[PDB]
């Protein structure tokens, strides 16, 4: 063993025989416990940072736990290859987004073989090869004869001047961002996945998951956004129907979740898009200007909640079916047409949004429920106004004192008797828009036919193959402009037809890459039952907190899609979830990254990204200071939850620390080579011994909780440097004290492994000659835990009476019920009370 740590020379070796060894190329082997850990696969920026770092450092820590422990784990790497980044890459540079694509692949790769992660490099998957995106078309022609995909006119932001579509990322203040023109809103064709017929089992499910983070549930929950809630009819008035059509001229239909108020209403609004705004703004010059001023505006809910709340009156009025009152109808900016009926009723008294706008346009306010004694202050909003578990009616007719929940009944009741209304659920989920107009995704297999109609490719001719020879240039799809692309044949009538030429949704590559992990070779399906069956579900997912949404929900949908098919058998595809916290590092700049850089301007600490350029490349940290350094580094700096700062102070420690276990190894050896690690009785140990040996198995019991249950890394570091500072002020120079010695560095370099396994495995090489993966995560002797027995002193009114023997965990109680027993203190208490017992710990127990 040679004196001085080394990581650019043993690192390589390390990973050299791991990889000839083939411990991370598994199988699915009945003869072991599967164990899936995945962390969210990158986008090919280019290159890796050390958020990256510290997100897959963290999924091998705990692949590496589980391999110990006898565990087939697999823990596969992929390439998320489709998207922007490629075209605005390609325009850039002019180079095609395949091209791109591959050399940032091959570059990052390496990065992360470098630093020594235990991966099936067998599995590695790249979605934007045809023998990937193959099957989501194969997925997508099966669900369009079920009618689970559909086609369908929706609004797109068109760019008159560019001549593209926008995303509303790129609309700053309703112009295109490399335009700046005024953008168009148009209807367009499109194809959507029928999410909202799973959305009661993608919320209900996820009472499933026991071991996700409570917080992610109700993100899930709240973009779900199930109501339960009562459609009303209001009759339109008599004077009031001059140009209503249809079911419109009889009355106006609304949704409410609050129908214990309905007595309370005092006004209703529709949308400006609402047939009775159109009737009312016929001669009314005013309405149309205000109708013209909605539909001239974001329904995005980024700016709905931020908007000043606008409406004015129609003249028109409806009839509420509970007590009769003639209600006005007014046009509101608030009222989302799309979203149930297009018209609300307002009930001022009990719902903030409506008492505001009834205090600017003076509207009345009905109190129909009370809390309590609270006071009800007409021009005051109180929180409890709007209460609804501890609240009971009031002004409500028959219904007066009744709770939330029965006045809900009843008035359901009350509606389906008058057929004025009845109990509906809704939910703000919409479908599921798959349809992008751009070059570099995955083709949609769609075949346009004059006489067939929209036709999907037959699963023999799929792929439909997206041609890699191309050089986008930011003026519109080239797909639609390459009839070598687009002119095909017909599948159902072999005429003249043309291929759909918008791609999809990259995040459909990213819905269901964990299954394709399981067999990244079959060619049969999407994943071969055999596989599917063997690995099941994840187990451990690793990424950012910021998908817990939508990512999240698409593999979760398309889980249940691929289940529905017969393709798994699970419901849900992650078990449990670890979003670690972000790593962050000042900023200089005209953004500069800071390896660059010597202590431009020097602004404030903020999250690595590409768009601050601060992402430290670790390439300049692994060639200054080692794989191993780089891991430690991270997993000691703080929790995974917590965010992260980058600190070359931080770099310097892990680096010294690592020292100081090479040090510790290398001096133990030099001291007489190795032994036999101490195992079984240590009665007869000394007592310096038995202490470094009851730290050793309590830091071993501590480290597995940390791994195994907690994953907080950082202390499970600290604990095995606890066990070394113990170690270093025992005298270990015996022959027992060589045995301990050994068992305790046995134990650390393996309780380290999954943090810096190259030095570890180096070190063990060094102390025993088995494989360090057979001999396993090390065992918690509990022997090694017992501390010894005390005697204690039996007084009775003073005088010694007997002595007892009591553990060193024995509480007061113990030894108070122990001294009351003990037989000298019986046959001299005389039968007589104990009018108090004074017990000292350790030294003895007096009975008065
Ligand atoms: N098209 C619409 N545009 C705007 N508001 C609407 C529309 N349809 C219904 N509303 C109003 O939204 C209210 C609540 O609907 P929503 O789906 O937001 O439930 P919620 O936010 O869970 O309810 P709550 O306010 O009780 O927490 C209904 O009472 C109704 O007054
Ligand atoms: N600064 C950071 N600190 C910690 N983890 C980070 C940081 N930046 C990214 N990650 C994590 O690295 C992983 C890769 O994220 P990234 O945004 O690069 O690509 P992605 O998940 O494929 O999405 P996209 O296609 O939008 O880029 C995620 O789990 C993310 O949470
Ligand atoms: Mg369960
Ligand atoms: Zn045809």
């Amino acid at each position: 063993m040679q004196e001085h740590y080394q990581p650019a020379a043993i690192e390589p070796a390390a990973q050299k025989k791991w990889d000839d060894a083939r411990i991370s190329n598994v199988s699915e082997d009945a003869s072991k416990p599967k164990y899936y850990c995945l962390s969210m696969f990158p986008y090919p920026s280019g290159k890796l940072h050390m958020g990256h770092v510290r997100n897959y450092t963290i999924g091998d820590v705990l692949s590496r736990f589980k391999l110990l422990n006898g565990f087939n784990v697999m823990q596969p790497m992929g390439w998320d290859a489709f998207g922007m980044p490629a075209e605005n890459a390609a325009m850039k540079n002019n180079v095609a987004p395949a091209a791109w694509t591959y050399d940032n692949i091959e570059y990052m790769k390496t990065q992360l073989k470098s630093l020594g992660f235990a991966v099936d490099w067998e599995r590695e998957v790249a979605t934007c090869k045809p023998e990937y995106y193959r099957w989501e078309q194969w997925l997508f022609t099966k669900l369009f004869e079920k009618g689970i995909v559909y086609r369908k006119n929706g609004t797109v932001n068109w760019d008159p001047v560019d001549q593209t579509v926008l995303a509303n990322e790129q609309v700053i203040d309703g112009r295109g961002w490399r335009s700046g023109a005024l953008i168009e809103k148009r209807e367009i064709p499109m194809y959507y996945f029928k999410i909202t017929d799973y959305a009661e089992e993608l919320l209900n499910d996820l009472d499933k998951l026991e071991h996700w983070p409570e917080q992610v549930k109700t993100m899930q929950r709240n973009w779900i956004g199930k109501s339960r809630g009562m459609t009303v009819r209001f009759a339109v008035s008599d004077d009031s129907k001059q140009g209503l059509e249809g079911d419109y001229a009889k009355f106006l239909q609304v949704y409410t979740t609050r129908p214990d108020t309905l007595m309370g209403a005092t006004y209703v609004a529709v949308a400006a898009e609402h047939p009775l705004a159109t009737a009312a703004a016929a001669d009314k010059p005013e309405l149309q200007a205000f109708i013209a001023e909605c539909k001239a505006g974001s329904v995005a809910e980024a700016d709905m909640a931020t908007m000043e709340k606008k409406g004015v009156p129609t003249g028109r009025y409806v009839v509420n079916p509970l007590n009769g009152d003639k209600l006005e109808v007014w046009i509101a900016n608030y009222v989302l047409w799309g979203y149930g009926d297009g018209a609300v009723m307002a009930v001022p008294a009990h719902d903030e949004r409506d008492f505001e706008f009834a205090a600017k346009y003076n509207l009345p306010k009905k109190q129909v429920i009370a809390v309590g004694d609270n006071a009800f202050d007409a021009n005051r909003w109180q929180e409890w106004y709007g209460d609804k578990e501890n609240g009971v009616l009031v002004n409500s007719g028959d219904l007066d004192g009744l709770d939330f929940q029965t006045a809900f009944d009843a008035v359901a009741a009350k509606l389906q008797s008058q057929g004025a209304g009845e109990p509906k659920t809704q939910y703000r989920l919409r479908d599921w828009g798959i349809s992008r107009q751009r070059y570099w995704g995955c083709p949609i297999p769609i075949v346009h036919c004059e006489k067939c109609g929209n036709v999907p490719v037959p699963a023999d001719q799929l792929p439909v193959v997206l041609p890699e020879n191309v050089v986008p240039d930011g003026m519109g799809s080239p797909l639609a402009k390459m009839p070598e692309f687009y002119e095909t044949s017909c599948p159902c009538c072999g005429g003249a037809a043309k291929r759909e030429t918008d791609t999809m949704d990259t995040f459909i590559e990213s819905s269901w890459y964990f299954f394709r992990y399981m067999s990244p070779k079959f060619s049969d399906g999407m994943v071969s039952a055999e596989s599917a069956k063997y690995w099941g579900a994840v187990d451990q997912y690793i990424g950012g907190i910021e998908h817990a949404i939508l990512h999240l929900l698409y593999a979760r949908f398309f889980t249940k899609l691929m289940r529905d098919e017969g393709l798994v058998n699970v419901d849900e595809p992650f078990e449990r979830l670890l979003t670690q916290g972000m790593v962050v590092c000042e900023t200089y700049y005209d953004w500069i990254n800071p390896a660059d850089v010597e202590l431009v301007v020097i602004s404030g600490t903020e999250k690595m990204s590409k768009s601050k350029n601060n992402g430290v490349d670790p390439q300049e940290l692994i060639n200054a200071y080692g794989a191993d350094t780089a891991r430690l580094f991270m997993m000691f700096a703080a929790p995974p939850e917590q965010s992260l700062e980058w600190s070359d102070s931080g770099v310097e420690g892990a680096h010294r620390f690592l020292r100081r276990l090479w040090r510790t190894v290398y001096e133990y050896l030099k001291q007489g080579g190795a032994v036999k690690a101490f195992a079984g009785n240590q009665d007869g140990l000394s007592k310096e011994l038995k202490d470094l040996r009851h730290k050793l198995h309590s830091t071993t019991a501590k480290v597995s909780d940390d791994y195994g249950r907690r994953q907080q890394f950082n202390t499970a570091i600290a604990a095995v440097m606890e066990l070394l500072n113990q170690y270093d002020k025992t005298d270990t120079g015996s022959e027992q004290g060589r045995a301990v010695a050994q068992e305790v560095l046995e134990a650390a370099v393996r309780l380290l492994w999954p943090i810096v396994p190259h030095i570890c495995e180096t070190l063990w090489s060094e102390l025993n000659g088995a494989k360090l993966w057979e001999a396993g995560w090390p065992t918690v002797d509990e022997a090694a835990l017992v501390k010894s027995e005390i005697e204690v002193m039996v007084q009775v009114n003073g005088k010694l009476r007997g002595k007892i023997t009591v553990a060193a965990d024995a509480s007061k109680a113990d030894l108070e019920a122990a001294a009351l027993a003990n037989e000298g203190a019986v046959k001299f208490m005389e039968g007589k009370p104990a009018k108090k017992i004074i017990v000292v710990p350790g030294r003895l127990v007096n009975i008065v």
